[PDB]
């Protein structure tokens, strides 16, 4: 589990969104595994607006932040699970790292701010849904 809290927005994995998220919906995209809802309180996270391919992510199944190198946001094939049919997820970045079911929502960050959230795992790989192109999160 986990979210990004920027401005009056809450960014979560679409597959983990709650009823309150759906009832206060701003934007959602199943192909990216992202959903954004509105919040009453202002958040403290800032979004990175950069070209980094190195950063650090939080892994809840290890209680640890790991440094990683990650690929550029791309259209990647993700294996069928109980949340999605085998398919192509867009704006996804891959790294080598531990990610097990329960780790989605952990933040990936660089020196500029939040880059994205854990969206996939398995095989010693971790996939991150990028948010750096969502410029409207800053307004
Ligand atoms: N964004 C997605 O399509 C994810 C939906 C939630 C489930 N996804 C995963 O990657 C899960 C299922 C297989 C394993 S092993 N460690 N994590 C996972 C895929
Ligand atoms: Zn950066």
């Amino acid at each position: 589990s986990g979210a990004i809290y920027v401005g009056n927005y809450r960014v979560v994995n679409r597959h983990l969104a709650t009823h309150n998220d759906w009832a206060n919906l701003v934007w959602e995209d199943s192909s990216r595994d992202l959903l954004v809802s509105s919040t009453t309180a202002q958040g403290c996270d800032t979004i990175a607006r950069c070209d980094c391919q190195t950063g650090v992510y939080y892994c809840s199944s290890r209680r640890k932040h790991y440094p990683v190198s990650f690929s550029k946001p791309s259209l990647i094939f993700v294996e069928a699970s109980e949340y999605y049919p085998a398919r192509y997820q867009s704006h996804l970045m891959l790294a080598v790292g531990h990610s097990e079911p329960g780790d989605c929502g952990g933040i990936l960050r660089c020196q500029h701010g939040v880059v994205g959230i854990v969206s996939t795992g398995g095989n010693g790989l971790v996939g991150f849904a990028d948010v750096r192109d969502l410029l409207w999160l800053d307004e």
